């Protein structure tokens, strides 16, 4: 069963999920979500809707459950729940708080949660799929520094090991699907935080930025995105078995911009869902 | 003229605003945006669209300019540009990198940018509008900690002094419109970062949370939201004249929950736009 790490929550008469337009009094959560086994999360609402429709076809069998809010979108096809999370640590963390609670109230059990996304690559070919083993912060440390009241509390960021191995095993059967298990760096800023030179702000040199990206590579970093540390930390704290599966759209050692025919970009963006469908069909098999 | 603070930017052949679905070569930015004088930013696309429709009627004269992406929404009516920014520091920072560049490329001049939002109040009545003077972090310090590569750089978080005074002076004429100029705390987490007891995670007691909020009040904090430090720091660095105007929906020293008739909620939500309309018509009057 999905647990929370909050001694007060179940002492409450009612729980309202403020950003999902759901609640324990207004909705029958167990009835609505009791059968969920696979939770897939990603930044882009359109991606996540397209993912749900894709899974619907793949499983051989769909409306936004959060149609009443504009914060996040949520789609359900069978035991698969797909949810958008917007961009950045705070945005995914709001969603995770409310989703983990939803799973808890619905009394879901034997659940797997997977983030699917895009990322920038370091020293790997554009379009390589990275299955994160450990998410690291901007200083390449395997940790999430959580601010709780006015206090920094450090949390571990390891994804589920057996799960990452299982996804990697699934990837091997897929043709023209470059895949690796490796560290993912998660940043608070897309621009200076990732050593881009095209922000409204850039206070460092080309030399510093290329030195940073190489030191990241030496430290084990293979891709870079904006949600993996909080995602891994929150799931771990609550005992949820979690994975991150991101496709890289470019190699940052060689390139700041995506230079791809639209058609190749679309294929790449679809790579994580391809792997996740394989995984899910294997589990249900 | 709106400036950037990046010596690499205008040595570039083209500049693609990836999350806005706009670029210098695919779009004529001066033609589209050159007349923009007032930039209004908020978390919710629904709210920002309704604000664009409100201002259109208020100025006595609208589609999503960013229809091609799902990351942000953007509406224009005359000299007024309304943009959504999702939730949290990273989400607004990406919008702001790309927004400020756009204003630069468009050769916009005499621009005022204003964040409008909702917030939790501390020790002030629900429905109170706070015009932020200085944005502070979770420890109550007047600084934004920027992570740039693997270094931390501290930045000032003062909003424009004259603009805040001018916004306050505008509020005086408005009946039943409680307003104050004061500190706004910006957190990276909605739940544990704001002393909530109803997260998936809760690592503190009720007693500790109350003490935290009382020390926040002692330190000058009047309201709590999630975007103000990075908004203040980035606008300041680029020499942009910026304000934050948020309505409080509850007094966190009293209750953890919003308890309001639907009609009252709607009125409180619309209070920041009411003040911004007054301000904009004054400037154009
Ligand atoms: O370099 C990246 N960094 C990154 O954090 N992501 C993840 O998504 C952040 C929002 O697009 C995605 C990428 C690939 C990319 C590169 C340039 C433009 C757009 C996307
Ligand atoms: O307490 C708050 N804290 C806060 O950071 N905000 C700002 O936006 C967060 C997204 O809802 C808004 C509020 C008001 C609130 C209170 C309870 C539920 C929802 C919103």
């Amino acid at each position: 069963f999905v647990h929370v790490k909050n001694p007060y929550l179940d002492l409450m008469d009612e729980d309202i999920l403020y950003h999902l337009d759901l609640g324990t009094k207004t909705h029958n959560l167990p009835a609505m979500f009791g059968d969920v086994k696979f939770v897939c999360v990603g930044g882009s609402p359109n991606r996540m809707k397209a993912f749900a429709l894709f899974m619907h076809k793949e499983l051989g069998f769909i409306k936004d459950i959060c149609a009443g809010t504009d914060r996040y979108c949520m789609y359900k096809t069978g035991p698969v729940l797909a949810i958008s999370h917007g961009m950045g640590i705070p945005s995914i963390s709001i969603m995770l708080h409310e989703l983990i609670k939803l799973l808890h109230h619905a009394r879901c059990c034997d659940v797997t949660i997977i983030r699917i996304g895009t990322s920038g690559g370091i020293g790997i070919a554009p379009g390589t799929v990275v299955i994160t083993d450990i998410a690291v912060d901007s200083f390449f440390k395997p940790r999430f520094e959580q601010v709780i009241l006015d206090n920094i509390v450090t949390r571990s960021t390891e994804l589920d090991k057996e799960l990452s191995e299982e996804l990697f095993n699934c990837s091997k059967e897929i043709p023209n699907f470059p895949t690796l298990v490796g560290h993912t760096m998660c940043t608070y800023d897309f621009y200076e935080g990732q050593g881009r030179l095209d922000g409204a702000l850039c206070s460092f040199s080309r030399e510093k930025k290329l030195d940073y990206l190489k030191r990241a590579f030496k430290a084990g970093v293979r891709n870079i995105e904006m949600e993996s540390t909080v995602f891994a930390a929150m799931c771990g704290l609550c005992g949820l078995k979690a994975a991150v599966v991101c496709v890289t759209l470019l190699d940052r050692l060689d390139c700041d911009q995506i230079n791809l025919p639209h058609d190749v970009l679309v294929e790449y963006q679809q790579r994580p869902q391809l792997l996740i469908s394989n995984f899910i069909r294997r589990r249900l098999g």
